[PDB]
């Protein structure tokens, strides 16, 4: 059965890793995956977490089944963050939640809900997007197509091509929305930008999908929930794909969560059963572990209080070392400007780079960043930044 | 979109988890999932498992994701659980394991790997077998045919019937095996049928799929898999999902494992490598957790030696809870004779009671029982024994 059965293509991001480690050097430097690191070049848990694990062990007396949507207080908890507590959606029952292996498990779920239970056939990404984005939706049925956002000359979101491209997506159909730091150019939509696609979206009776994984990390935890927001006070439906893998630090823990929006909670309940039963013939429930942390933290005011504080200086470090990203290239003789890397928020930046000089980065130097030119701001240290700033400029 | 959704049937398993909380009636008994109870009628979380996740709360350094196949560790451990120590398919290096979701997602993800990488169209499940089967491989675009396991009336293996419905199945066709503790059964084929099955099986040209979700049930660790590895001395490839959800106490943590074995190092690797590439469509990287737990208890002498332990009391405690059950359903005046209960292995037993039998007990006595009459045997207490039986009794 498996004589004839094609080694698969290496993933660009996860593929990545292997060579990584596989490849000795000590002064390698991994600008790959966006994994957030501090200033020792290491990706520590956090202290808020470290504090509810004590509190699970000494206080949980059961390992039973978690329920097909897993924790409840969990789901009330994102709801909150995505929406606001005082949010209509939350009082007229017209959201559920269900917890997930991570946003790539939110995204699958999603998909499989809506290839089976819906009349969707495509769904459309921005161009350049998460390489996943594809794989994730292939594997359910539906067909992606791409709509137009970065410009490229001008390093900006080009809304006219943006607006243009989506003009050929038909009613019935699913745009994928990043609801803050654009994987992998880190530009967003002003909040303008954000209530325009929302008209636009339900004149054309698109289906809004939003994947959150990095709330938190653009301007704030409620800052960033503001074009979601904008989207959800105008659309009757939408689904949301969350994950605290980054904002919370629990990355193999696999936390995340589909969020689904209806009219009325009567049709949300029916839609939802139906989502349950995608989940059911996928993994059954979900791992509890860095779920009962993040709703232990949430639920806690004095946890809650040093996890945002923790988070703020995630989110500080990161633009303080782009900020030196940016002068010590200019210091070390880089000849274009890459000013715009100021502009663009998140843990990475899109250097734009070409393939052969991330090739020969990597290959000459040691220096790891994706074929797009995508780079891992928040791997980047004091110590690193003048070796990785060195490869670059001999490579320009 | 959601306007015409239909609202999706309850699974006869898990659909029974929500009736039993929301009815009240404080004698409620609950008899459904296949999850452990002691004499206290708590499921607790094993003390081997306490110990473990408090080592990894002082030595965890990282929440870093954990790389698609999971915990290498954790998959050498799963391979020697499975096949044994010396084991050639572990020298030769002719299998492959993916850390996965539970035993439902290992299913999953095999059938992902083969829909797609395989010319693979149907797959066998015995009749009866885990409702989840269906459904699980429905999702992945398989097509589900039953072969005849048991004889109902003399409630033993019916293996005539068993082979004589296989005889319909082509070559490239799969056949799924429940490797000890058959769910809802009870039944087992000897070795003698396991080697007969594992003849006719290499003649036919079928990919056996074996599922083990109740290794160290039966008999013991080793015995339980002297099925699984008759095939492996003769098959060139076959796949197994495991899980240790039960043998763990593990449930919510979701820890199961996919084994891909092949005919060399070579052709698994090109395999393996599409697996992994259906994962990543799928949830990425799995839960570290429940499988750090479950590689540091058997990395470790002391605490593997306690768990062992803890998994044999579990055993002996269900054993002596079928033989109580057997005879308080004499002693309390059931006509029918239970004594082919004795006979079954695992959690469970197949009562033989009828549906609206099973309707009636609820309604009528809060007793919850899967509708094929299928009851956990290890959820049976001293003290809930009596009207237990009652209950029963007075519905024959
Ligand atoms: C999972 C490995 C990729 C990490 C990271 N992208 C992770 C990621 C996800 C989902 O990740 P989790 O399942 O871990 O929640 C969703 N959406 C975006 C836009 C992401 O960048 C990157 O390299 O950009
Ligand atoms: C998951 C809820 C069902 C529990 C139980 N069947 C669980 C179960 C599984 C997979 O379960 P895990 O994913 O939890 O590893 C695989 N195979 C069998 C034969 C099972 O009975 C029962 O009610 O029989």
């Amino acid at each position: 059965m498996f004589e004839n059965i094609t080694a698969a293509p290496a993933d660009p991001i996860l593929g990545l890793a292997d060579l990584f480690r596989a490849d000795e050097r000590p002064g390698k430097i991994n600008l790959g995956i966006g994994v957030y690191k501090d200033e020792t070049g290491k990706t520590p848990v956090l202290t808020s977490v470290k504090k509810a694990e004590q509190y699970l062990l000494e206080n949980e007396t059961t390992k039973n089944y978690l329920g097909i949507d897993g924790i409840p207080e969990f789901g009330r908890c994102t709801q909150e963050l995505l929406f606001g507590k005082g949010s209509a959606l939350i009082n007229d029952k017209r959201a559920r939640t269900a917890q997930t292996p991570g946003g790539t498990g939110a995204l699958r779920v999603a998909a499989d809900f809506l290839a089976k239970n819906t009349s969707v056939k495509r769904v459309w990404v921005s161009n350049p997007s998460w390489p996943n984005h594809k794989s994730v939706f292939n594997s359910a049925g539906l067909e992606v197509r791409e709509y137009a956002y970065y410009d490229a000359e001008n390093h900006t979101l080009d809304f006219d091509a943006l607006i243009n491209s989506l003009n050929e997506a038909q009613a019935g159909d699913v745009v994928l929305f990043h609801g803050c730091c654009h994987n992998p150019t880190g530009i967003d939509p002003t909040l303008e930008q954000w209530q325009t696609l929302a008209q636009l979206s339900v004149e054309k009776g698109w289906l809004p999908l939003f994947d959150f994984a990095y709330q938190g990390f653009a301007r704030g935890l409620e800052e960033d929930a503001e074009g979601l927001r904008a989207f959800a006070a105008m659309h009757k439906e939408l689904i949301v794909a969350s994950s605290y893998s980054k904002n919370f630090g629990l990355y193999n823990e696999r936390v995340g969560a589909c969020t689904l929006v209806a009219a009325d909670s009567e049709t949300v309940d029916r839609a939802f059963s139906q989502m349950k039963a995608a989940i059911r013939a996928n993994y059954s429930n979900p791992p509890a572990h860095g779920a009962s942390v993040v709703a232990t933290i949430l639920s806690n005011d004095a946890l809650r209080a040093i996890w945002e504080q923790e988070l703020t200086d995630m989110r500080q470090r990161i633009q303080r070392m782009r900020q030196l990203f940016v002068n010590t290239l200019q210091e070390k003789g880089a000849n274009r400007d890459f000013s715009f890397i100021i502009k663009q928020n998140g843990m990475f930046s899109f250097s734009g780079l070409t393939k052969e000089q991330v090739l020969r980065l990597r290959e000459e130097f040691g220096v790891y960043a994706v074929a797009s030119g995508r780079v891992n701001v928040a791997g980047m240290t004091p110590d690193n930044m003048a070796p990785l700033c060195e490869a670059i400029v001999a490579v320009l």
